[PDB]
């Protein structure tokens, strides 16, 4: 019960992202997460370039009543395998 959602602008996703994450920019995520992850108990890990937009995303999704949100920071601090542009 986990997913990784890059809430960053999609331009930077095409340069680097975590291996096996989705990109859905923050402003779409607040709708489109309901289509991608209708199970609110799934661990939605949110990340971006640096943490600030994913920090906001964690709060936004907690407000949307997702019961298992996690903030994963930003791509530089995340030390998971990557794919690049």
């Amino acid at each position: 019960a986990e997913h990784w959602i890059d809430v960053r602008v999609p331009e930077q996703y095409q340069q680097e992202h975590v291996q096996g994450a989705i990109n859905i920019p923050l402003k779409e995520v607040k709708e489109r997460i309901a289509t991608a992850v209708p199970d609110k108990n799934d661990t939605v890990k949110v990340y971006c370039n640096a943490g600030r937009q994913s920090g906001q995303a964690k709060e936004i999704l907690s407000e949307m009543g997702y019961t298992h949100v996690e903030n994963a920071g930003g791509l530089k601090d995340i030390a998971m395998p990557k794919v690049k542009g």
